């Protein structure tokens, strides 16, 4: 079973640590990867109700099980905060637009 579940794909909770752990780093380091820049700031336009605090940063997570390297990040995310605690698990799958949407 899927601990999130983005659309179709399916991750498991070592998915998420190993995708987060990358992006924290980045954030950590002042460097980014892709023409997105990521690691970036999360507004949270969307107004999700995390258990966590802000700042927010998203950073993709790959079906592939590969950490992000550049090119197209697909349509999922890790967000995680300053403390590189998880915020949680969101998606353009399935949402108009640019929105977003949670995992399930
Ligand atoms: N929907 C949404 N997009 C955000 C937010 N913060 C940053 N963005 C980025 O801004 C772009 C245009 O709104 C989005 O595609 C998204 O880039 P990502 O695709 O890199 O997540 C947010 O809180 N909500
Ligand atoms: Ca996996």
């Amino acid at each position: 079973a899927c601990d999130y579940t983005c659309g179709s794909n399916c991750y498991s909770s070592s998915d998420v640590s190993t995708a987060q752990a990358a992006g924290y780093k980045l954030h950590e380091d002042g460097e980014t990867v892709g023409s997105n820049s990521y690691p970036h700031k999360y507004n949270n336009y969307e107004g999700f109700d995390f258990s966590v605090s802000s700042p927010y940063y998203e950073w993709p997570i790959l079906s592939s099980g590969d950490v992000y390297s550049g090119g197209s990040p697909g349509a999922d995310r890790v967000v995680f905060n300053e403390n590189n605690q998880l915020a949680g698990v969101i998606t353009h799958t399935g949402a108009s637009g640019n929105n977003f949407v949670e995992c399930t």
